[PDB]
């Protein structure tokens, strides 16, 4: 929160002539590490008998998985651990009355193309610097559709300058929810207190299997994550959200 | 489905490129159309609201 | 099919002290080979004439 | 060293063990020959009891 200047009179016993106080205010935002795993059991006589490298496969979709687990946290606050206090990217443009419904059809001003300039328009208000464009796959296929009242292609060139446009390709990003999300990047931070760490297990009990007496092996995947995102004030005023949301209609 | 008249988000190029996104959404890498002849010549004859 | 994983608290005692265990899956798709044929009889004085 | 092997748990035990194992087929060639068909390759001599 910011502090309040005034006008003030020259005055020895009027109310006006008093010079007024007012504070400046924090608050602290927070990393707190989140862990996020999977066991995956096998056979290892299916291992020795596979005919592509099995256990690399198995390696490489328990990251993938993880990886899904967490833009599903941190863009929607779909399994979102307890402890993380910010909310998640389109859960705050939504609770600071940021996000936009398209007007579908004939290219307008609540068009997708006019629902990412409301959006960049309420972060820019807000004192940031949106610069960073989060969406799906297919909407590259929907600015390239928009016709205009005629017919006509209008936005086929567009190009979204002085963003960094990411387009969730692992499936966290839902259905029917949100178009894109326009943000000022330098407001969040992903804490990485651990990455994604695999190990093999040969001896241990994993649920009810004991892997040795049964000839089986396990690769344990596990990563440690954190977000926060710095809604705090800026130069002008209190309470101000980094992000804008785009979303369809009906919703 | 086809919009049929003049050009719009589902005239038969709107529709091709819904039949895109689809393919795109769903994690592959849409490359090949196939069409009948004749497809050629109602691209060429699809005209906006000015003709 | 893909594997899933969950967020996991810290304990020795509780459920939600374990790691989930899922698994991958793999399918067969298959190419199987079958014949597609014709016969065209003609009269052979036909042939011979034409 | 660590494993759980039938009820005992190794290293609260201080047990160890050594795991043994093999992978092993068989097959019989018991076809046809040029004699006939259903051939058996195998003679057998057996105890006086029998």
């Amino acid at each position: 929160t910011l502090p309040g200047a005034s006008w003030v009179s020259e005055s020895a016993t009027e109310p006006e002539g008093v010079k007024p106080t007012s504070e400046a205010t924090w608050a602290d935002r927070t990393l707190v590490a989140e862990e996020v795993a999977v066991i995956i059991p096998v056979h290892e006589n299916v291992v020795d008998d596979a005919s592509t490298s099995l256990l690399e496969e198995i390696a490489a979709l328990g990251g993938q998985a993880i990886g899904k687990k967490l833009d599903q946290a941190v863009i929607f606050g779909t399994d979102k651990p307890s402890s993380w206090v910010s909310p998640a990217l389109l859960p705050a443009a939504v609770a600071a009355n940021q996000d936009y419904t398209i007007v579908p059809g004939d290219a307008n001003e609540d068009d997708l193309i006019g629902c990412i300039n409301r959006a960049s328009k309420a972060v820019a208000a807000a004192g940031y610097m949106p610069d960073t464009l989060l969406a799906s796959l297919g909407f590259r296929f929907d600015v390239a559709n928009l016709r205009d009242a005629n017919g006509n292609p209008i936005f086929r060139d567009e190009s979204f300058n002085g963003f960094g446009t990411y387009f969730n390709a692992n499936g966290a990003w839902p259905v029917g929810v949100a178009e894109a999300l326009v943000v000022d990047s330098s407001r969040v931070r992903i804490g990485v207190r651990q990455d994604i760490t695999v190990k093999f297990l040969d001896q241990a009990t994993v649920g009810s299997i004991n892997l040795a007496e049964r000839d089986m092996i396990a690769l344990r995947l596990k990563a440690r994550f954190a977000y926060v995102l710095g809604n705090g004030a800026t130069a002008v005023g209190d309470n101000k959200t980094p992000v804008g949301a785009v979303v369809p209609d009906g919703s």
